[PDB]
């Protein structure tokens, strides 16, 4: 019923748990968003994505504007109807993918021109594409500063992102239907530099957003450095709005980020690694292709509540993946996404119950044994 | 409850409809068996295969004996438990696939030695592999005569198959658990030659089987010739047992074969063509990759009752297949197998109601319009 309402139900240290209520559904936080870049969470029907526990999925302005096209998706009824997912969708703004995937780019104050075949992205165009898609959470159009960067290059990059954040805010607010039905998140930049992170947080808070992402991380800096930056960066963001760490991550990354005040996550790891034969378990990842699993009748994980672990053995899935069978990718992906959702549920419950510190400790001791 | 009981409920001309009762379930006839060569019906969970209406699926002695291995599958609890399909499974005997897929073969009265890596198949070994798999319908080990063949080569080939049929019968009967719980089908050979087909039918009937397959067809002869051979060959088989046409086929092939007395079918077409972008419809096949479907909001088929057609558009599936997305293969395959099952249901109902001739006419007029 509400457009966007974030409520924090419980806290432990910097960790929080609660809910975001939106018109298309409730998002339990901390939340993990399966990635659906090509208007599909790879190898899963939307009903299966929901069955694993996902409340919201992620889509991408960059990919969808190229294929099948934003105007086309709008003509077909919007992204939700198109792919058959009726719950909230967050869309990245294109700011990162344009620089990561394009064959040629030209950057300027206006935006980014690129070859996929020539196209343009700008704060205004990004917001309009996300409107055409019918995104529930719209990301500001930003620049993900390369890593490493000199302080001066990080500063000029972050400042451009802040000017683009204001343009994103204005474009979103100009579109009445979008402003009434969707939410807009700003993206903090500043590389690894505390003063720049502060300047970025200040600029975003002055503009005002429904939520705040920590951008510019998970770009090769490694966990120690990422955690160091989160240590000072997250407290700079408004406490009363959600905090979204873009592109993170491995299970231990998620746990440590929640310890540092992050509420939302997305990553291709569970889907991509699932297809590649890696299954997540409470005792750490396993590669199901390994010969040691060829006659193993146990499920992928001994505690996992997912449909895959209720029905099929490691031995069968091993056979499927080694044979290159589509069902192998399906089962591995469903299990991995379910594992990620169970991780988030355990995080939420432990924070609610004031035992998250103990959970994090127990989780790590077992996962890395 | 019974091991194997075939009942014919209704007839129209040469067409029949009825049921095969087996310990693991009832098979409604005429029946279409989805193919699950690598211990999976490609891109479908077993529950989805069942949801489309399938009563029985097909597996393959040749593929499974190589990967993951027959003794291995038995150690893991049998094929049913391994893949999660608890209903009847028919297994081909290896007789056809060994000659179709092997890199090198040596044929003799004993059987066939082949390179996948050196292995052997014989009537006794084939029956034992099918026992280890836990097949419900076991096929005799035969030789699918190449096409075309001289009458003399067809004759010597068919005669060897008949000697192998008796050895198959004896091997099956020697295994008490198999003889008590499974059924054994013989395979008629004789190429396109009426006298040889008759000699083959006579030999098989003298031995006695639970069902009779028409082998040696769908080998490049084309529909006209296949129908010509079926015209005289099917009446040679015992009327009171099921008639199984191996490897057939396209929807019109199935309809014409039922008109000629066939009760059971298997084919990779719906699964394989589904993955390749071909969808079956009552107005004929379509290729969903075609640009004409890019903004088509209609389901794959306007009448189809399957879950895919209830939820997703041609436009979305077009996008998925062009993007190489696994969900594209999943949805196309589910629809195609569901279409095949709906075809079989319409065939069964029309025979039951004494209007199958009219159905065949109406079907063709529309399918080929
Ligand atoms: C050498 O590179 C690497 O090691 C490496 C490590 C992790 C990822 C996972 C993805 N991480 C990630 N996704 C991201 C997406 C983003 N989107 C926007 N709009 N702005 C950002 O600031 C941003 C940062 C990201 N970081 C990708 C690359
Ligand atoms: C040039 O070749 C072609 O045109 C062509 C046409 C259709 C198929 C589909 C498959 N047809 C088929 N599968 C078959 C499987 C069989 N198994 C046994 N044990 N004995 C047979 O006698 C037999 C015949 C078959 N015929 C395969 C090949
Ligand atoms: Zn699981
Ligand atoms: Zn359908």
């Amino acid at each position: 019923r509400p457009r966007f309402s974030f409520s924090i139900a419980a806290r432990e240290g910097k960790a929080r748990t609660g809910t975001i209520e939106m018109k298309r559904g409730v998002i339990r936080t901390p939340a993990f968003m399966p990635v659906g870049t090509a208007a599909t969470v790879k190898a899963l029907k939307p009903e299966t994505v929901r069955a694993t526990g996902a409340d919201i999925i992620l889509g991408n302005t960059y990919h969808l504007m190229l294929r099948p096209g934003a105007e086309r998706i709008a003509k077909l009824g919007g992204l939700h109807s198109f792919m058959g997912w009726d719950r909230p969708i967050l869309t990245d703004s294109g700011g990162y993918q344009v620089m990561s995937l394009s064959s040629l780019t030209k950057q300027s104050e206006e935006g980014v021109t690129f070859k996929s075949s020539r196209h343009m992205l700008s704060p205004e165009r990004s917001i309009e594409i996300q409107h055409l898609l019918g995104s529930d959470i719209v990301m500001a159009f930003d620049e993900c500063t390369p890593y490493p960067a000199t302080p001066s290059r990080a500063a000029s990059s972050m400042e451009r992102s802040m000017r683009w954040a204001k343009r994103s805010r204005d474009a979103f607010d100009s579109r009445k239907e979008q402003a009434e039905n969707a939410a807009l998140f700003g993206i903090q930049q500043g590389s690894v530099f505390e003063n720049l992170r502060q300047q970025s947080a200040d600029a975003l808070a002055e503009i005002g957003f429904d939520g705040y992402a920590v951008g510019g991380l998970a770009v090769g800096e490694g966990q120690d450095e990422m955690f160091r930056v989160l240590d000072f960066s997250v407290p700079m963001l408004p406490d009363d709005k959600p905090h979204y760490l873009m592109g993170v991550g491995k299970p231990d990354d998620i746990v440590g980020a929640v310890e540092r005040g992050i509420d939302m996550f997305d990553c291709v790891l569970p889907t991509r690694s699932g297809r590649n034969g890696q299954a997540f378990t409470w005792d750490g990842p396993i590669n199901i292709r390994n010969a040691r699993f060829s006659e193993d009748l146990k499920p992928l994980d001994s505690e996992c509540h997912c449909a895959v672990c209720q029905k099929w053995s490691r031995a069968y899935i091993h056979h499927l993946i080694r044979a290159g069978e589509i069902l192998g990718a399906m089962l591995m992906t469903e299990h991995n996404i379910a594992f990620y959702q169970q991780l988030m549920q355990k995080i939420r419950d432990s924070i609610s119950e004031g035992r998250f510190s103990q959970f994090a400790q127990d989780f790590r001791a077992r996962y890395f044994a």
